[PDB]
RNA sequence: CCCGCAGAAGAAGCACCGGCUAACUCCGUGCCAGCAGCCGCGGUAAUACGGAGGGUGCAAGCGUUAAUCGGAAUUACUGGGCGUAAAGCGCACGCAGGCGGUUUGUUAAGUCAGAUGUGAAAUCCCCGGGCUCAACCUGGGAACUGCAUCUGAUACUGGCAAGCUUGAGUCUCGUAGAGGGGGGUAGAAUUCCAGGUGUAGCGGUGAAAUGCGUAGAGAUCUGGAGGAAUACCGGUGGCGAAGGCGGCCCCCUGGACGAAGACUGACGCUCAGGUGCGAAAGCGUGGGGAGCAAACAGGAUUAGAUACCCUGGUAGUCCACGCCGUAAACGAUGUCGACUUGGAGGUUGUGCCCUUGAGGCGUGGCUUCCGGAGCUAACGCGUUAAGUCGACCGCCUGGGGAGUACGGCCGCAAGGUUAAAACUCAAAUGAAUUGACGGGGGCCCGCACAAGCGGUGGAGCAUGUGGUUUAAUUCGAUGCAACGCGAAGAACCUUACCUGGUCUUGACAUCCACGGAAGUUUUCAGAGAUGAGAAUGUGCCUUCGGGAACCGUGAGACAGGUGCUGCAUGGCUGUCGUCAGCUCGUGUUGUGAAAUGUUGGGUUAAGUCCCGCAACGAGCGCAACCCUUAUCCUUUGUUGCCAGCGGUCCGGCCGGGAACUCAAAGGAGACUGCCAGUGAUAAACUGGAGGAAGGUGGGGAUGACGUCAAGUCAUCAUGGCCCUUACGACCAGGGCUACACACGUGCUACAAUGGCGCAUACAAAGAGAAGCGACCUCGCGAGAGCAAGCGGACCUCAUAAAGUGCGUCGUAGUCCGGAUUGGAGUCUGCAACUCGACUCCAUGAAGUCGGAAUCGCUAGUAAUCGUGGAUCAGAAUGCCACGGUGAAUAC
RNA sequence: AAACUGGUA
RNA sequence: CGCGGGGUGGAGCAGCCUGGUAGCUCGUCGCGCUCAUAACGCGAAGAUCGUCGGUUCAAAUCCGGCCCCCGCAACCA
């Protein structure tokens, strides 16, 4: 969209990076490739756990990953057995010793990545978008959001021509760098094509 | 009709499924075939066409066609309309006809009441009865709404008789008026004729020409002829039935209004047919004809102009007598009568009064505007109704055909009046709302214009595109918003495209079987891919039948597609446009679409802010938070720096120090903040002080709701379709670099503000490990050998050019200008021929400032001068980025 | 001063 | 042998008492203007003076022949 990405324009203001590792030009590209590969693998296996965001850092010659989820039971289960296999496989793919950590994020409905997935999941199960999206809105504000905005684009309802529909409630100042906006997207693969979902959540002014 | 035998045995189809209207999916087709009562579907994803499955409706029937009523209040008696949707005759007078104030009597026609007679049967309806129920048949009743006769009622209508005055009318006294017909006369001005002075133009247009004038125009003065109209007064003035009627005077004559008083006594309203009047144009006869002006002539404009414009000009316009009878003949509103809140004016009468006044209080006629209830689709009308009623008349029944054809009547003619049908469409139309647009208006902004500088379009060259050709010249992108664009690097690869040579579970993922360590070395053929051999090697885990890393062969599921659809899409992007706007809640207004807010008075770069207000609040957007830059302060002080001191090959280089530049972390500061003035006292504006920085200080990032079915299926993903012994995969070469032309964006020049030689100044920002590559040696050179240092304030790329100090050229195709071309070289790379970059020697085209046209820029801007970076083995005049010098003009 | 026009669905 | 004027580029044209670089209207090929077309503007190609002989720096303008067209005469086939 012609609007600059909120999660990219505030990286140096109120949005920490999802990767905090340092490296020279000799291995910067290799580190990027490893990070992308591990993220792509992990997000597929942990689809049920509803991972919000995955942060990766470089301890003293090793790989450390921290995944924030609202359903730590699936990834933890009994003892650390379900995380041991994930640790060993991520270490295998990264080529260096790995350490994975689980973080709990309560009130999942207030998370952008998560709210979207909900929507997309629903749509994929032939649910009326209009209402899928309206609940998302209400849910959130109930929880306390100072604002929320939802948008869905594509062949809504299997129509012959694509259409975009959005709902905005509360206050969502996109030009205020002081404010923090949790922005995220998500896609769906329905029999009629691909439907894009896009959610902004405004939590505070600073 | 009843009984007996046997046996589910002999018995279900038609229409429809997009909305109306009950009932949905797939496949085929691709604006074709076809469907269709109306709206309308079908131009590769059809619930509308064809088939299948499923479903809905009806059923021995179902559907289509034909016809009547209904719906249709769409001929409106019950029960419609005519200001603007169709529809008030141009106006008036009036016969027939319709209707008609009030008091009594009489009649009993209309009217109403009762009775009698009649209104065939069948049929319709109510209660019953019989066919096995029903249809069907049948008993009784009701109805048969009507008609006639007789007997009564007398409120209303009608008739007859007799009255009344409020409707209508006559008489007396006055008033205003472009009311009408005839005659007379006056002033101004235009034209023309005669004469006087005078002399080169006049006249007309946007600008011209035609035209008039030296045979004397135009201008000016004197005299005369003739035609037409009456300048102000003159007005939201007047008169007239309408059309219509303006100088002044006379004669004849119509209507209206006011004062009371008297008189008649319903004598009234309306009006088919009929009669009369009736703008302008037009016609007939006879006059007149100054101006104006159809037709016509010429000159202009134009692509054309038998038009708009200009110069002339006939009919006509004028008069008398006749005819024509039509107009947006409009108030788009028929006449008459009654009732219904007001306000402000004009014109014309009249009554009472302290009458002092150009004054107070009343009562009539006509007339203009605004508005209440009411009405109206709305606009609007509103005591002069389009409000509530009554009497009569005229007219309307979708649009076009058509106010047309035929017939009749009228006219000298032109034509007028009355007035159809066939056929064709699903609309035509009225009021109002939102938006857009206007060769409408107002206000405001932007390098929009203007004022300036420098350019492009001319020449050479670089690059992209179109076109053409080619084996291929891969595919995209196309006004602004494509054309140095995807592409931040086409000699192989890249690379899909062309020609050849090869493969078919494959180059790549995954399941299975068998064999085989991987890998390292060479050889035959061949352009290579490729086949075809010899070698070497035969190791980890190893449950001792094998796995994990990996290689070869084979079968089938598959893998694969830069193949199509950006008009199925996600994601991403361009533009209007960094313009200030775009919206939502409740509230209120309107039948409604919608309006309000959001408009108005100020102000701002801003829907920025203040005041007002039928609105009160909020959201996106603007500003502000962010980065950079300009001043100062705290900390820190090397690889950076050197003020005060010292030893100083007298170099910040070596003791040392940290003041300062500087480097990077944290703070201060600028906020219309302090004052003056202006301004509705508010917002705000102008100026001043202080201050490095005065008015969001300069610059960047930041791009609202939406438009362009804008771009991308090729970055990637993805619905549908297609290929899969080829549209997939491998290799050699070629091509994307062609070239009779055109266009876009740039570089280098046409020189003296310069070129060349010597000397010699002053910068910032970046990269560096298959990398940057000092110094030294060789070479006139691109470069080669040696090769330290440096993963970085250290070393290298890397001595910035413009600039300034001297000398030469002295205005030319030149000591400017460099393309082209020949010879000889340097360097990346398996590979420089198609097709790279750089260097040395030689030749030295075009070009001497560039048409129509067109582009950027308002301050460190433009202008011009250097340096770096990405892409990248080797490549820039392109892209990104840093600094030096440094303007002109904005009324 | 001049200043036309815009295939069909 | 028939009274006059003529013959410039694809077409129509200017140079006459003035024998001095071939120019101007419409056509062809370009460019500009416009969203696009027409209109309009700026440009380029295009030549023995119809064809020959005397005269002459010179060219229908000074002349003399040849060929073609037109006013009429041109009969009329
Ligand atoms: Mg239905
Ligand atoms: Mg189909
Ligand atoms: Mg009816
Ligand atoms: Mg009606
Ligand atoms: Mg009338
Ligand atoms: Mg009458
Ligand atoms: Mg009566
Ligand atoms: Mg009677
Ligand atoms: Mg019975
Ligand atoms: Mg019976
Ligand atoms: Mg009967
Ligand atoms: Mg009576
Ligand atoms: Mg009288
Ligand atoms: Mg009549
Ligand atoms: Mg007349
Ligand atoms: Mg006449
Ligand atoms: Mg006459
Ligand atoms: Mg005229
Ligand atoms: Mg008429
Ligand atoms: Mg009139
Ligand atoms: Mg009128
Ligand atoms: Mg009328
Ligand atoms: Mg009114
Ligand atoms: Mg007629
Ligand atoms: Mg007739
Ligand atoms: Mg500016
Ligand atoms: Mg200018
Ligand atoms: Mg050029
Ligand atoms: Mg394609
Ligand atoms: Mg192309
Ligand atoms: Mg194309
Ligand atoms: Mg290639
Ligand atoms: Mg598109
Ligand atoms: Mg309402
Ligand atoms: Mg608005
Ligand atoms: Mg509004
Ligand atoms: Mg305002
Ligand atoms: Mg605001
Ligand atoms: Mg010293
Ligand atoms: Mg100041
Ligand atoms: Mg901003
Ligand atoms: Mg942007
Ligand atoms: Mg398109
Ligand atoms: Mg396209
Ligand atoms: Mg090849
Ligand atoms: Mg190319
Ligand atoms: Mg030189
Ligand atoms: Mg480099
Ligand atoms: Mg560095
Ligand atoms: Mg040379
Ligand atoms: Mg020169
Ligand atoms: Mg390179
Ligand atoms: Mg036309």
């Amino acid at each position: 969209g012609q609007k600059v990405h909120p999660n990219g324009i505030r990286l140096g203001i109120v949005k920490p990076w999802n990767s905090t590792w340092f490296a020279n030009t000799k291995e910067f590209a290799d580190n990027l490739d490893s990070d992308f590969k591990v993220r792509q693998y992990l997000t597929k296996e942990l689809a049920k756990a509803s991972v919000s965001r995955i942060v990766i850092e470089r301890p003293a010659k090793s790989i450390r990953v921290t995944i924030h989820t609202a359903r730590p039971g699936i990834v933890i289960g009994k003892k650390g057995e379900d995380v041991e296999k994930l640790r060993k496989v991520v270490a295998d793919i990264a080529g260096v010793p790995a350490q994975i950590n689980i973080a709990e994020v309560r009130k999942p409905e207030l998370d952008a990545k998560l709210v979207a997935d909900s929507i997309t999941s629903q749509l994929e199960r032939r649910v009326m978008f209009r209402r899928a999206m309206k609940r998302a809105v209400q849910n959130a504000m109930r929880l306390g959001a100072k604002g929320i905005k939802v948008e869905v684009s594509g062949r809504l309802g299997g129509a012959e021509i694509a259409r975009t529909e959005w709902y905005r409630e509360g206050r969502v100042p996109l030009h205020t760098l002081r404010a923090d906006i949790d922005y995220n997207t998500s896609e769906a693969h329905t029999t009629y094509g691909v439907i894009g979902v896009k959610v902004w959540i405004f939590k505070g002014e600073i």
